[PDB]
């Protein structure tokens, strides 16, 4: 029932994302020289530095709020994809079920240790 704990837990989930081979299109904010119309299209760059930063600077209040911060980087790539078959989309369609497997009983400790402390 331990409220933080979810924070180191993200911390280490970050670190397995970063050692997969599959998020390295990720890693940084995208590269506007190499895809210019890239604003045309995405409203909200998402990636997983700015994930870590955001977590290590105490400014993520839930896992709940990092979870929506992971997906938008899914998303992002998916509606930037030219096709469904892409090198880049298929990456990161492994790299998000990877996530959601991983993230989900940090999702669910977090609330459970909530509610027992509203009991
Ligand atoms: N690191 C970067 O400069 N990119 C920007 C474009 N982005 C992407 C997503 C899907 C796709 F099929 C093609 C490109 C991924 C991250």
């Amino acid at each position: 029932y331990d409220i933080q704990a979810w924070k180191k837990q993200c911390e280490e989930l970050l670190n397995l994302i970063f050692q997969c081979e599959d998020s390295e299109p990720f890693r940084q904010p995208v590269d506007l020289l190499e895809y210019p119309d890239y604003r045309d299209i995405i409203d909200t760059p998402m990636d997983f530095a700015t994930v870590r930063e955001t977590l290590e600077a105490g400014n993520y209040e839930s896992p709940m709020e990092l979870c929506k911060d992971v997906r938008l980087i899914f998303s992002n790539s998916k509606a930037y994809t030219p096709s469904k078959r892409s090198r880049i989309y298929s990456m990161s369609l492994r790299l998000s079920a990877f996530f959601e497997e991983h993230i989900s009983s940090v999702l669910s400790d977090y609330k459970s240790a909530l509610r027992f402390h509203k009991r």
